[PDB]
């Protein structure tokens, strides 16, 4: 298959991290498609067709944890195979490819942007807002009830070991919220005084389980403890449909260069081995809402998402396999 | 007063965290005093007294919340005052100042191997133990344990912001222990496969609430959730005396740029404050029990320790104040 | 607007709690909209809806928190003006109003009665039922319990500040069913020997909350604690619609001469406030079921309900607004 | 009146226990039904009909508690009842009685095997599995993950007062998997060691509560307690659709000689009493999910499986009802 | 025999709780033991001891549950005791009373100043604290944590039947600290808001349960669920010896006419009962602290403040039997 | 070493349990110790001793669960001994040895008599306790209560796989009380109808912890979980010495063929592991109160009544060792 080098380039940067956050993954990889679709040099739909489905697996092969990214994967093949298998020619097939990818990314900043509106009701004047790691969707809330004039202060955890609190943080007081920074150790030290928990989404399982970057379930489990509201912003397409009929979802492990620097680790005694968890499993104990861009519902109504927006397609292989 | 030089090095190093944990400080502590005492070029007994009183509250006023300190200062303070009043001669009351700073500090060497000794027989052949920060009487438990041939790895958190696990990390792994090493984040994600939790301790309440470096409580809590062991290695004199009548031990709050380096953080937005707590509050609900030189005890007979050992000083002032 | 005098009188002795109860209100603001349709002296289809929307408004701003009365309202004036809007003419827009109103009423009643059947199914022959405030469902259950042959007693909480526990005691007694009055405080002492808890409903959220009288969280709470099966019993226009897209429910803050009357409160200190919050909120993990018209279903089913009865109207403004 | 030897000779099993396990009875009195059309002498449709009726009272009246029994009863009655009562003739009653019950049968074979393949992928790789009772369901899931060649064990418990961990230990030592056998007493003592619980169910109810072999509930209880997962495996005709309007589910009470044999408990003293519950009830907040042939559930959408498949037959009496 | 007015008096007011609180109403035991000493016309020994018994059991047949009184008269009569034992003349017997009477009282005043001050180190700048019923010794630590120039606001729970929460109000006004007056019912609902809970006792008991006004343990409940500071702020005399032996404390059922006025009352149903309990029960798992004269203890040493104070007596019988 | 013959049937008779529970074990252990002494053909005091030490060393390696065993073992020794290197004579060693063992009989039956006593006064009439094995001091509980006049029912659960349920229910009927007999796994199913949990005790350590028969942490942890009393019934030479200086209780494991007969399980394929764990360890907040000899305690006192009573013979080896 004659790929083109940015769904190389895409899978590259997803991989190292260069382009993170399970939204932003996702647009990525519906945007790769895209491009595979528009220069394409294939003259049969037979020959598009085969690219997409390879361009479509190495995007998929780049990290595991985050479902939006095969989400939107599906989203894109399942309307081209179907296209396809219907008989479309190649520019058809092209078209088809090309628009399924814009309408993907159109509806995840429209999803984002309600998830936002949706969140901000719930946060009140003089709220104490604690998040971790960055996402998009959580921004979104406190961004909203900010805008409405409600005065917030976010405490924002450091989120190791990628630091990626620093993103939230230099974000949030970009707007204009003020912003305190901690280590993600002071979580609970801090939760007397917080009022809500703002987080984002990584997987949402059938049974209401919420898989985010590490330290999540933590921070979950002590605002559980001192009855600080959680809740979760998270598109329709964090919801994962394999979990309905019995899939594990993998907590990708990465590089442990990550935690400890190369210069520096390589002078430690080898029988120091550093483990490096992306994502932890939050259960839906802990969990107040999530807030979807069609609404609030309780962790145990995510079988409900997955029932209406997925089910039909796991009769079905990928739409991507042979 | 004519203070030695040492005083003032010492109290330095232990502001600015060249010299910590809770017992190395108290030990530091009380050699000052020694050196103070051997080196005074005082010629009556209320000049020496005088130095030794004002060498006191220099050391006291160098980090507040680990009271071994304050009781370092108290064990040889008690004792030259007493000899002091009592009408001893310039070389008595030097004499009782030495050789009290030499007692806490072999006492304190004693302590912690026998802390080693006692709690050791709590972990068991194949145990997995998760510890957090650098506590030497927490590592005193699981050397003593390697030693006895039972097979253990420790898992070491990170310990942000100073990243003391590193210290233990290499510590351990010197004595050839199998360490694994996450960030503190990880906590959680890794109790399930923790069989025991061994930490140390800054101060222990009459209540029997253990403060301990920023993250002991979340650790604390999801081991309990868990039903994780907590055990806590502290020496008699990490036991609070003032909270018998009242008392609130203060939170240290140390430097934002140990948290942020300064070359960052004067970039950053000037509505963003980073909060940096050196310690948090566990409540002994999520405490098994307190592994002392003198035994095991639940965290609710701290008060027992305390009535013991320390309740005759409550009726006086602190030994060094006027 | 010609609005007449039983609009005003109603949404007076609603202001008042001359009228009360969730239902009560919410039959007695479709009787007031019926009242305005029967009498109105409108020419022209245009002057009637003007009126019925102006009596809706008048309606709607009497008391916030229990939403069975928008409800109520909905009912009539989504149908009155699709009615309008179709092109209705005056006879027809007239009937509409005061049939729509007398269907609210009478699916008020008949759901009523068959929320007793379904709970008196719970309800087990030697039951101690604990009950708060003064709920029609709930007293549905209990009092078709006792036709049934069960011999229970009902356990009656005081329900401060109006003391709506007294209407219960004898709405209950004067059925034959033996009655205990208790104040609020004793709830916890008496939990022991109660086997069921039985309560009505204002609103009922999204994500399973319920909101009722004040102290009703406190009751659920140690029911709980004591696993004695809380049960709400609540009729489907007890669900809240406008907390699927995020809406908080405001809590009623009533006048404080409801608590200290008048006489005894202005001859107390001006640093001395009374609050006097009429509803509280339970959160679903304190509920075992809700039993409505149409069956028992789990608290984090209430989202359902919901989308099923609610959830089209949201894309809409309020059927009464301009 | 005229009734096959084979329905009162199932039906003397059932209530024996000679034939036990939730799914194998339903089975057997779907068998029953259908064998009674084979061989009926019947030769009009209403003497068809009321043979198959006096059966299906007959199996109905055997063993309370699982509602599997009653729902094969209703699959095949339910259609049955639609032919008679839509005029078929002698030979399409038959079939249609016939035809029915070989349709439960197969679609029950099917379930346990689709839940065995649906729970399996929840299985890892050297999972400790603690199981309870004997269950066709929960015994599939096992099966299955030991045939995709993970390595696990399984700790049954003895279940008394019928023994029927002998029956899961040899069955599951027969496959291939190694068991450790201990008495009900030992399970929160191994609860530390086991990764998974995995149970089967009689009833579930609408608020997610499953009735299941006496002890169930307190294995449930230690698991949540340790934060082991537990896991009902569970066909969507072990669902209760009487409890959606209220019915609580009846536990029976076996004859007493079970637990002490009667040679035994005749020498026993009148005042001891020996009570033998077969069944407790665990509530849904000690499930994490329900495994069905239809996929991964929370316990609290049990009430969705209910209202999809079963809510429409509550307005109708019993199909075997005159 | 002859007894004085002021013992009938002090009887009669104690029973009808025109004198109450438990301090309070012990230093009235003591002051009527001592005037009974005063007045007495006795010309022997025998003839005061016979009057200072009789005298003793008027007094402690008052109201049974607070321990406070039976230990102010074990207080006067084991002193009073062992002096007519050792052949005390006349004067030297009424002075022993007298003079025991007058240490009682001016020890439990200084024990309540003394409370004040330990309790007041806990309370911090900005402290919402929550309260309930009247308690001298809780208004102590309130009292001097605003002397101290500690901004704090209490929260003053109504306390029915009797309106304590009245008293408590108006009481802390008059000192200058502000005051939020609710009903017993909103205590969950203002949990949130609230720093901390301060309390007093009735009865201690050897176990660490708190026995004080009907209501205590709901509000610790939900403190506890909040993790909100349960403070207990308590005299040792509180601390109940019987119970070291297994003694249960004695709940107090006081008149129904004190819920429901008799004018009122007399006009309700047969099948109607009013139960009044005075007190309930806290267990220590929801107290944090006691606060007694000498010390924060956690409520697991309860035992040791019996031991060490009150433990000897238990061999024998009252001192003011025969 | 001349042992006689008793000592090695006491030692046998304790290992096949013959002779059983942890207060009768202790008795027979003193009481071979007594016959050794008196039969002893010793002529030397030299020689008297040898032989107690090493009868002392058969006894003690028996069964090591119950400390009760060493604990009557080293009161007659650590006596024993003391006149030994005292100087002690034949005729006053074999009397020491003698008059020891006598008084550790008749103390452990006066410490039984008294904990009913004690333990009484916390049963109140109509209450339904529910006990577990057969423990005498938890039966002189519910005897003693009986005998006041309290019309009490005992459940009395079968404690698998010794049946020492059985021997319960029989002895308590035969005192007049009424029994009612369930299977373990019923223990949860049944606590809702239960006032009181009663169970005695094996070992109790420096923390509190209770190990008593397999299956009574399970009945602890649900009588938590439903606010029923958890009371330990336990001789003081139930505690456990050891434990504060770290020691882990060792959890005997007895024969699988006590669990599963030999003629069956020889049966049984070879990859089932039968386990049978004696005891486990009910965690001290699963208990309410220890009610020793001296009085009710919290089990957080334990560590107390081991500092009183054990704490001075840790410093030294057992009293029958080289
Ligand atoms: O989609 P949005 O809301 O932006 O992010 C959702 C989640 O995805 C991110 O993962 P990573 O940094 O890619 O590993 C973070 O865990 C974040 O909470
Ligand atoms: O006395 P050891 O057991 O060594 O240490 C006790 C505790 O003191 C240290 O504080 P810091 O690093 O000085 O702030 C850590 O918090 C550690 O757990
Ligand atoms: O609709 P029904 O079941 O009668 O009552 C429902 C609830 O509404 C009432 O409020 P209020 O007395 O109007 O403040 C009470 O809170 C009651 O529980
Ligand atoms: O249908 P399957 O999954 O085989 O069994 C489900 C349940 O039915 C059985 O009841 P009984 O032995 O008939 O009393 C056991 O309780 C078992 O867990
Ligand atoms: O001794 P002080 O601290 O004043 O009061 C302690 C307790 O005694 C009172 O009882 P009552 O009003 O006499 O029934 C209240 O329960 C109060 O909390
Ligand atoms: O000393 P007493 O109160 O009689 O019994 C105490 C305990 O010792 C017994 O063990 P075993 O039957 O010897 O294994 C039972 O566990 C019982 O509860
Ligand atoms: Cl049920
Ligand atoms: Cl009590
Ligand atoms: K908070
Ligand atoms: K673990
Ligand atoms: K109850
Ligand atoms: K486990
Ligand atoms: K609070
Ligand atoms: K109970």
């Amino acid at each position: 298959a004659m790929i083109v080098k940015e769904v190389y380039e895409t899978a590259e940067k997803i991989k190292s991290m260069e382009i993170r956050g399970a939204g932003r993954i996702a647009r990525a990889a519906a945007q790769a498609l895209m491009i595979q679709a528009e220069k394409s040099k294939a003259k049969e739909p037979e020959e598009l067709w085969n690219e997409l489905k390879v361009a479509s697996k190495i995007l998929y092969n780049t990290r595991p944890t985050a479902v939006s990214l095969p989400n939107a994967l599906r989203y894109v093949m399942h309307r081209v195979k179907a296209a396809y298998l219907g008989g479309a020619d190649l520019e058809t097939l092209r078209f088809t490819a090309i628009n399924s990818a814009k309408e993907f990314i159109y509806n995840s900043e429209k999803a984002i942007e309600r998830i936002g509106e949706i969140g901000a009701k719930r946060i009140e004047d003089g709220d104490i807002i604690m998040t971790h790691s960055h996402s998009k969707a959580a921004i979104s809330v406190m961004k909203k009830a900010f805008e409405q004039g409600k005065n917030i202060k976010v405490i924002v955890t450091e989120t190791r070991p990628k630091w990626q609190g620093k993103i939230t943080a230099k974000e949030l007081a970009s707007y204009g919220i003020p912003v305190i920074y901690i280590v993600d150790s002071a979580a609970r030290h801090y939760m007397k005084m917080t009022d809500k928990v703002v987080m984002g989404a990584d997987s949402i399982t059938a049974n209401g389980a919420v898989i985010n970057k590490i330290g999540t379930s933590l921070i979950a489990l002590t605002a559980k403890e001192h009855r600080v509201w959680v809740m979760i912003a998270a598109e329709t397409y964090k919801f994962h449909p394999a979990t309905m009929l019995g899939q594990l979802v993998e907590i990708e492990m990465r590089d442990p260069t990550e935690v400890i620097p190369e210069e520096e680790l390589r002078t430690w005694p080898k029988n120091i081995e550093v483990w490096n968890p992306a994502f932890d499993v939050t259960p839906p104990e802990y969990i107040d809402v999530i807030i979807t861009e069609r609404g609030i519902i309780p962790p145990y109504a995510a079988i409900d998402i997955l029932k209406e927006e997925f089910g039909w397609a796991l009769k079905y292989k990928e739409p991507w396999e042979d």
